[PDB]
């Protein structure tokens, strides 16, 4: 029931390690949700059309859909800043 | 055979990374599991509804379904929480 | 082009990290590839039947779905086991 | 709204973990974006024909779809290789 090496104690600081998987994973869907569903609409009605890289064709076929990912790396990037400094100041407790 | 530079040995303390990798993951789904088919449930045949965000529209159309992702960011987290307590006390080892 | 604080430099020693993120998960697939097309079938024709969690229902209808998920935990963390040591030793270079 | 338990103060350097988790993913899926559109396709009309695992069966049957996800798991370093090169020196700044 205590020291052996199949089982050290009770799981130890691996407590933060699983919090890191189990929370970050469920926040990285937060941060998404606004740029799927509110940040990418806007910037689509609004600074311009939303996306291009339907683009491609090259004696095979590859494509610039490539870039599509990285133009959306660029702005998933974005929605953390935009996400960070309007939370940072409304902390709110209830 | 041994160590140049493509092969350092053998695949050392990269070990437990793989592994926080490998079961973090895994760890990350008995989570959810629980949230989805119990956790949720319950709290939606008792202390109130499952949801609310099926909510916006805004002279373009975003969506409160950005707070739904946050809410269960907070009852994501919650099934964590009753998950360590009602395990580290009843570990058994069979 | 050089150092102001939009860009330090090169991506320095943020090489590994995204290599972490970028091989771990990559790994987690191999892993599971196995588990789920070679060792689950296996399990599955021999020591006895694949999974039993289609279970429950409680005055309302969580699940022991919740158990499944568990099970795995424990037989996807086999599957790294009998992949350390399979490979530990059969270390071939091409 | 300052120092008990529950609120620390601001969310700390959570922040780079938090980013961690957010942008490590984010450029796995270019990684991969650019290793299923350009790099696989191109390896296939050229070094040769793509993928070889719809293979097996064995007095029941797994599969040697566990080694295409090793395969991959192979080309899929790859991908991040020629990225690295090609994007450490073209480091252009707009």
């Amino acid at each position: 029931m205590l020291k052996e090496f199949k089982e050290f104690a009770l799981k130890g600081n691996v407590l933060d390690l699983a919090i890191a998987v189990v929370m970050g994973a469920a926040f990285n869907k937060i941060i998404c949700s606004l740029v799927e569903n509110i940040i990418m609409p806007l910037i689509g009605k609004i600074f311009g059309s939303v996306d291009f890289a339907k683009e491609w064709s090259f004696w095979g076929i590859k494509y610039g859909l490539f870039i599509q990912s990285v133009i959306d790396f660029i702005i998933i990037a974005f929605a953390l800043f935009i996400f960070v400094k309007i939370a940072n100041t409304l902390m709110k407790k209830e």
